[PDB]
């Protein structure tokens, strides 16, 4: 049994800029959830071969976490801001995809969820 490769963080083929979105997304948004006592789940990729479950990848096809993002983040891997909504809701989707309803870890997952949402509304405008 094996994991897969990591979702790409930096290719030096696509396109780059900074936007005030995009700064804002890495210091305000990915910081919150980062440092919040829940984080620590989704702060790397899921190993499957570590915590035995053989079914994660067969069931996951389309891996996404906070280390990931704040990598892509730190690279500045983004060209806007929905591609990095995308990804944390790709996240937050494995979870509630994977996991059972009401077990802790969608527990947390929905209370980094919550607080996410409340940062994206504050979303600053483009300059
Ligand atoms: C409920 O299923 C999920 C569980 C998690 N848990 C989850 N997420 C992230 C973790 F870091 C973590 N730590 C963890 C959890 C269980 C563990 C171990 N570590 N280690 C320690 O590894 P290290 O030696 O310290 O490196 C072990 O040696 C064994 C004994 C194999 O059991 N567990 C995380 C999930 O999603 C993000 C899950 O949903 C897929």
């Amino acid at each position: 049994s094996m994991n897969p490769p990591p979702p790409e963080t930096s290719n030096p083929n696509k396109p780059k800029r900074q936007t005030n979105q995009l700064q804002y997304l890495l210091r305000v948004v990915l910081k919150t959830l980062w440092k919040h006592q829940f984080a620590w789940p989704f702060q790397q990729p899921v190993d499957a071969v570590k915590l035995n479950l053989p079914d994660y990848y067969k069931i996951i096809k389309t891996p996404m976490d906070m280390g990931t993002i704040k990598k892509r983040l730190e690279n500045n891997y983004y060209w806007n801001a929905q591609e990095c909504i995308q990804d944390f809701n790709t996240m937050f989707t494995n979870c509630y995809i994977y996991n059972k309803p009401g077990d802790d870890i969608v527990l947390m997952a929905e209370a980094l969820e919550k607080l996410f949402l409340q940062k994206i509304n504050e979303l600053p405008t483009e300059e």
